[PDB]
């Protein structure tokens, strides 16, 4: 302890329009311990030049932060967020689904 599994939400900054630049965000929250590794993926390949907000902490939401990258969505390309953390037995991959 203390252990709490991350909760992962993947979203674009703006409603997505194919061919219009935007930001893909991966918001990871609710986790303990604070040590975490987060990648953003394009068709399964790691995107380089991903940034993230500073780690924050809430007494209610535990640790949280957001990883993000500029991107241009298309009909054809798959975007996802991959999270590694001590609570997870293997990396957890959450696909961006703009229709959620």
């Amino acid at each position: 302890m203390i252990q709490r599994t991350p909760k992962i939400h993947v979203y674009s900054r703006h409603p997505a329009e194919n061919g219009k630049s935007n930001f893909l965000n991966c918001y990871v929250s609710g986790f303990h311990p604070s040590d975490i590794e987060v990648d953003l993926l394009k068709n399964g390949e790691r995107i380089e030049k991903v940034e993230h907000s500073d780690l924050s902490f809430s007494k209610d939401w535990s640790f949280y932060l957001t990883y993000y990258t500029e991107f241009t969505p298309t009909e054809k390309d798959e975007y996802a967020c991959r999270v590694n953390h001590v609570t997870l037995s293997q990396p957890k991959i959450v696909k961006w689904d703009r229709d959620m």
